[PDB]
């Protein structure tokens, strides 16, 4: 399937263990991708001061269209150093491992797979 209905348990930034996916645009895109499929990725919604606690490259999601079943349509954009690769509408958060963190919320979405 291109789209596949995930649940993101939302943590808040200073809760999170492990603060990014890894070292290069193409790991951190790599590695989301597979915790989203392994069901072991959270979502920090992006507010003041929630970017510089997190570890670049950062792992956006982004609403790609105006919400099938309650699920909001994302894709993947990465950014370093200012630089984004990728390009989307409206940041729903930046992805992060989930390592048993408990979250506040659940955001469900439609992953362009």
């Amino acid at each position: 399937k291109t789209h596949v209905q995930l649940s993101l348990p939302v943590l808040q930034v200073r809760d999170v263990l492990v603060r990014g996916f890894g070292d290069s645009v193409e790991e951190v895109l790599s590695e989301a991708r597979q915790h989203l499929k392994d069901g072991t990725c959270g979502l920090v919604e992006v507010e003041k001061g929630v970017l510089p606690q997190l570890e670049q490259p950062y792992v956006f999601i982004k609403r790609s269209d105006a919400a099938p079943h309650g699920h909001v349509m994302v894709e993947l954009v990465a950014e370093l150093e200012g630089i984004q690769y990728g390009r989307s509408g409206e940041t729903l958060g930046v992805l992060v491992p989930h390592v048993g963190e408990i979250p506040v919320a659940y955001r469900k979405v439609l992953l362009r797979k």
